[PDB]
């Protein structure tokens, strides 16, 4: 009866990503990833799911957004969102203020881990054209992806 | 004899803005709202003017673009800027001192009330379309003029 | 079966902290406020469980210090914590990673509503020692007190 | 009929200060340096007056502490501060929005010139005590004393 | 045998990127300016040799794009960068982080002198195109050029 | 004939610290470490040896303290310090521009790597003292003395 929103583009999904899906997952009775570019909506979902197997009590839902609706609509008043080197925290700080302001959702922002905490998709994805190797980073299901996109 | 100049494009005008406004307007003795998008010039003008009749010592103003030489030309030497969640501060300090060092203009910072620290013009329309209510964030002039631009 | 502690010297408690609170307890089965001066020990559990009446799913606790021990001991892997204008950030960061190091438990920061933003266990006490009114940022259990101890 | 309170130790007042003291006097129609250790309440306020001679509308005074209660008996409603590097923004932001809830006083920040801009009393003195040559960072009358304190 | 590589856009190399260019050059055997639009590649390769020709172990380059591939080419294995006011250092560190993860490079930071830390190459630019006198804060063959490229 | 200082307190030692002299010592000629409490000056100075025989071009040497004029005794130009999780930058970068402007001396900093981001000398003995486990954080010689001192 409890749940949380972890909301993105995840484009695509990283390990930093996953380590709060984790979190998320082992705090809260439910979690949804709200999927809001290199990839496509279902290989983002696909990604995100074949990277999550072992997380039972999160799904993944594409999101047109507002993301408080989205949280509203699933029946939950969470929004769980991770923090990263490079993430624009006031500007996140500014939309979680906004969204409790409009429909009474906090966020709960949560530190990733030191070993992901410097990836980011659009890093990923920049490195990655330019051959560098960033597989320790992302799933396997990216990974595997990413090389396809390569050859 | 006093003066400050506020600039920004105001498109539209929020109330942390005119939160600024009469401040400035309280400790200097003119103050010029320099206009510098979703609405055009006059809809930006006609906003600012009617959420400033309150105040005698304001006047609205569009601007072409050194806001130093709009200020040096208004014969004031003062430019007042507001902080709010998500300013980028950074870059305004560098502004600041550039333009100090070629026309000699001094920035004065104020924080907007906390009530009207999270919105900002950008954030309020993406928000507004999206049909979030954001109408206790906005000048009613404003509030009148989003809700036509909706139906 | 879902928990987060929220630690804190409570010297005294605020409406930011109590803000928190709230939102934890809405969040999570269980919410046990952690009391790590002023005011000593009954008088800040008593300010603490005076002005938490409306959570059912609160408890108040002294606890003494290593947080994640106390967390772990309470059965739970979570701890909640507050941010506010003056928030030493870098310090909380640091302690949350060090925190997930040692035990594995996870921090979530939640930022305060903007009208109890700028208030904190210290500076309402030195506001309050020279005659400042604090009483709208402080729980009523708490200005009761405060009244106390000056007269 | 305008006026502005610029606060502080001043112990030693530094070219930082006055360079925000001569920025205020520029846009206000009087000046207040509140003075608020290494030198005593005379010290500090005759280093304050000899180092502003050229500035007829500013006056030095000493504060007993809350800055607002001494803006507000001074007849102004403007509260003047420097920024440096190093400087605690984010406390000094709290303390703005405390000041404003509290007696409605306003705090307008402006940066320090880039070539004070790494002073600041504190590291002045402890520079100054191993020897360090920090002249150019000091008024003369400033300089003169702190050489005496020495031999 | 030591070697530093100082990587950008240099779109105008600026006073702060040659005070940088300056403090690598007098810590590291070789300094390599690797150059990654208003100025065409050679224009901007010309300012840089131009304004460098007092550092006989500064040598400029164009580089193509991952920084780490072009030091380990080099043989290097530092990065040195600048910094000023407006730096975007959260995302300078990610960058660090991610290119010591994937090449095992190290960047080291250096602070631009004050009277060079609010120049960058866009606000210098964009100050220049509306008649803003910035010939204080760039080299004079950067001036020079800046100059034909107005009349 | 390149040389960098590594200045600080260094009680005791962290694996942070470490990393830093590491990448110090493969970009200079020779790297002194200046130790400028828990531990008293030899067991810091035999806790840095102890941790740093694997870099045959660093030394330890107590230092007395403006660290420019150990820099300068030294022969050298140039002061590395790390960053981690809670350093304050604004008051590193203070006085890197107060050594620049005295001295003449250059500061470099570089970002220690991400699992060692959140140690600190401070942080590690306090959590010490409370039976947390921070051995993977501190090289071995010091967890040899530090479990000593429990004991
Ligand atoms: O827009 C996005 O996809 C990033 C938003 N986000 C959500 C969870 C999460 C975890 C680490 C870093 C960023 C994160
Ligand atoms: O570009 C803009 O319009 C914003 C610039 N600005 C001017 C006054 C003011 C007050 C609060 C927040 C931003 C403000
Ligand atoms: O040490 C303390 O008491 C403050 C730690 N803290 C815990 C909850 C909370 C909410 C807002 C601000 C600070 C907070
Ligand atoms: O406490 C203090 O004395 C510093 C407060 N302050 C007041 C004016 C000013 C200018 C630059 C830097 C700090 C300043
Ligand atoms: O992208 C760029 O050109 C800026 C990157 N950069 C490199 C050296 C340097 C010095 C000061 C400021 C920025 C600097
Ligand atoms: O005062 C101190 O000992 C810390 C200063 N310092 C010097 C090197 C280094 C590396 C990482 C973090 C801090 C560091």
């Amino acid at each position: 009866m409890t749940g949380a929103v972890c909301p993105g583009s995840f484009d695509p999904v990283t390990l930093g990503h996953v380590d709060i899906f984790e979190r998320a997952a082992a705090q809260f009775d439910e979690v949804v990833v709200a999927i809001l570019g290199m990839f496509d909506l279902d290989e983002r979902i696909a990604m995100v799911k074949e990277s999550t197997t072992h997380l039972p009590n999160l799904r993944v839902q594409v999101g047109h957004g507002l993301v408080v609706d989205f949280v509203r609509s699933c029946g939950m008043t969470a929004i769980v969102k991770g923090l990263r080197t490079g993430t624009d925290f006031e500007y996140e700080l500014q939309m979680a203020q906004m969204n409790k302001h409009i429909a009474g959702v906090d966020t709960f922002f949560v530190a990733t881990a030191p070993r992901y905490s410097f990836v980011s998709s659009s890093l990923a994805k920049e490195v990655a054209m330019l051959g560098g190797d960033v597989s320790e980073l992302l799933p396997e299901p990216v990974n595997r992806r990413l090389r396809d996109r390569l050859n």
